């Protein structure tokens, strides 16, 4: 029997990753397509939600520094007035002995304690003279550390760090996968800091960036998604994909709607995909991936934006007086993520954990922090007290004074929130997505393709975009499978206007 | 006696040996010091050769920080010749 609709590309999923194949596939504007998602909404993990009190939240606040120029392209087109954009600096620092030391945390030693300076040198000395010798590769993640910054940054902030967020120990991951994630420190550079005792916070593909005026960063994926053509979307109950029949490539629907197609791009995480598949080989090689599951908590506090916060943006916490991993000031973001000064709210409670001595409806104007913690089968939380425990956990890096009133709380835990860089992930993954491939499905994005070096908005965006380009014009796909080469150059080649259109414009008005 | 030894340097009495108190030193020198020992701690964790000249000595050993501060200048006053040619 034939499905009820037929099409030459078939895109699943609207997230960051399919609406980047929608975007190309509109521009060509040659083989029919469709975009399906479960949800309503597009934006997928990019999305936005706001509490009862009139507070937004991120999926853990999220940050956009473009590696391409047709990502750059697209949100420009979205998002056309200026006054849809803020420009931010980055203002990041790390909590470490009580100090905020500015990041990169290995760059600017300084600031810590004087005992504790001694040991980060020490151990960076013994590690640049190493390196100076080596000729073989690191193994591990944390082979990788101990040579790169030596075991008194290792011990101090990079172990517990990474344990905290990827929430499995530094020894089980590999190592090619940091190329513009994490610092690597030069002892000239290190060294004449803690002497001049000034700091090094230009590094990283943060430095500057900009965060939509209106609605989070969800409201730049749907103002993206509406410069598509809607005849070609399902978004909703009607757009959730039930079963994938990779033999006669057919796509079930959950209302029941069958999607022919030829060439399939694929965005849901590839382990839920095996499943729809019904494919047993599959299933039994993406169960050797591991992921971690995600607790974003929101806090929204009443006052003016303390002097102690200031313009900070992210900050990162590796001690232990504390569940979170990092916090975000997401109020700093824009004045549309806080309700306006004059809305009136009553006091949910203090940050100690006490009652407010006034329950009644006061005027801000507020602010908001957002915290995210990880959770996987080495690293449990409990999910009845971990809002509690983060509010803690924010007295005690003096976040908040216990004092300080909360007028508005948000609790969410997604269940595939990092993939997770594994050791044996490439073992895994060189099998699966040829494998896939072999069936005519391109399986990409954070989950679709679970490489970390290259999740991030602007990379799962183009993912989707190179997957579309080497289905229709035999693109390399380069966002895939060489991440250090992409981020470590000015993508400037691929462009939401190419000559493709050009000429065929100016062939009509011939 | 005990030795009481300074060197007198930008002003500063910096104690002796004057390659191990790079603390006395203004900041900025400090700098251009340490950066030359870390390079010439770099490129002695790797050699093999001995050094022909004192002034190669002094390269391999404290860097050209401390080299075209004091050394190379100081040696030439009190021997009057030129470490290279030692
Ligand atoms: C905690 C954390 C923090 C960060 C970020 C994420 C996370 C979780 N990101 C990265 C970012 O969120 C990510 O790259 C995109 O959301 C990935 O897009 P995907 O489409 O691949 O996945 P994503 O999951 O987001 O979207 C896929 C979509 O597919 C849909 N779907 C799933 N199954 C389906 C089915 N069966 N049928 C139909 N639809 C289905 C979902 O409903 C959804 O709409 C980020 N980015 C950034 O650049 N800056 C940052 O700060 C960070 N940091
Ligand atoms: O001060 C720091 C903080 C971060 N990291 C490393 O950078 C990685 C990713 O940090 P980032 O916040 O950029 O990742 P995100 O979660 O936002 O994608 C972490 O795993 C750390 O190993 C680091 O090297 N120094
Ligand atoms: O702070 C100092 C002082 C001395 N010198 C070196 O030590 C050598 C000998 O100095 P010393 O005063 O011991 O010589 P003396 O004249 O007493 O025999 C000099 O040639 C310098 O090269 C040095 O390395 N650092």
């Amino acid at each position: 029997t034939h499905p009820d609709i037929s099409v030459d590309v078939l895109v699943i999923g609207a997230g960051p990753t399919g609406l980047g194949a929608a975007k190309r596939l509109n521009q060509i504007d040659g083989p029919s397509w469709m975009i399906v998602d479960s949800n309503e909404t597009p934006g997928g993990l990019a999305s936005t939600d706001v509490t009862p009190e009139g507070f937004l939240y991120d999926v853990g606040g999220h940050v956009i520094f473009s590696h391409y120029k047709y990502f750059d392209d697209c949100l420009d087109e979205a998002l056309p007035k200026e006054d849809d954009w803020y420009t931010h600096q980055r203002i990041s620092y790390v909590r470490c002995q009580g100090q905020w030391v500015p990041y990169p945390f290995q760059n600017n030693i300084s600031m810590l304690p004087k005992e504790e300076q001694v040991k980060c040198i020490d151990g960076m000395i013994d590690a640049a003279l190493e390196a100076r010798v080596a000729n073989t590769k690191p193994k591990t993640f944390d082979e990788w550390i101990v040579r790169m910054m030596g075991t008194g940054i290792a011990d101090l902030f990079m172990r517990p760090y990474n344990f905290k967020v990827w929430a499995v120990p530094t020894t089980k991951m590999q190592c090619a996968w940091l190329g513009e994630k994490v610092a690597a420190p030069n002892l000239k550079a290190v060294t004449t800091n803690v002497i001049l005792g000034k700091t090094a916070g230009n590094w990283g593909p943060n430095a500057t960036f900009r965060f939509p005026a209106r609605g989070g960063t969800g409201g730049i994926w749907i103002a993206v998604a509406n410069t598509l053509p809607k005849e070609k979307t399902r978004f909703g109950e009607k757009g959730k994909v039930t079963k994938v029949n990779a033999n006669n490539k057919t796509v079930t629907l959950q209302d029941g709607t069958t999607i022919g197609y030829k060439k399939l791009v694929s965005t849901m995480a590839v382990d839920f995909l095996a499943e729809a598949m019904n494919d047993q080989e599959l299933v039994g090689l993406t169960k050797q991936l591991f992921y971690s599951s995600t607790h974003v908590i929101g806090v929204g506090v009443r006052g003016s934006r303390p002097e102690r916060i200031g313009d900070k943006c992210w900050l990162y916490f590796p001690e232990d007086n504390c569940p979170f991993y990092r916090a975000t000031i997401f109020s700093n973001y824009s004045p549309y993520n806080q309700p306006e000064a004059s809305k009136k709210l009553p006091t949910m409670q203090l940050a100690d954990g006490s009652r407010p001595q006034s329950t009644e409806a006061k005027e801000g104007p507020y602010w908001s922090i957002m915290l995210e913690v990880s959770e996987s089968s080495m690293k449990p939380v409990n999910q009845e007290t971990i809002l509690a425990d983060c509010i803690q956990g924010l007295v005690n890096t003096e976040m908040l004074k216990p004092t300080d009133e909360i007028v508005s709380t948000y609790h969410r835990r997604f269940d595939h929130g990092y993939p997770t860089p594994t050791l044996e992930r490439e073992g895994a993954l060189t099998q699966i997505l040829p494998k896939l491939q072999d069936k005519d499905i391109w399986s990409r994005g954070r989950f679709g393709s679970w490489r970390y070096e290259v999740g991030n908005q602007d990379h799962s965006f183009m993912l989707g975009v190179e997957a579309v380009d080497n289905i229709v014009n035999g693109a390399v796909e380069l966002t895939l499978n060489y991440p250090d080469f992409v981020n470590g150059r000015q993508n400037t080649e691929r462009r939401l206007v190419d000559g493709a259109q050009v000429f065929a414009k100016s062939k009509a008005q011939l």
